[PDB]
């Protein structure tokens, strides 16, 4: 999985901004 | 994007999905190519 694919999949520090869009996931 | 889809995409154990944002972050790090 590329960083560009993570942007597309999550609709976007990538790890930090991963964790926050994770939290927004847990609602 | 559901928790179930994220579990499958990143191969997460039943244990890992207890900590989805943290185990997000770690599978984020492995994204960037770091360890
Ligand atoms: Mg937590």
């Amino acid at each position: 999985l590329s960083e560009e694919e993570i942007q597309r999949i999550f609709g976007l520090s990538l790890p930090e901004e991963x964790y926050k869009k994770x939290v927004e996931x847990t609602g």
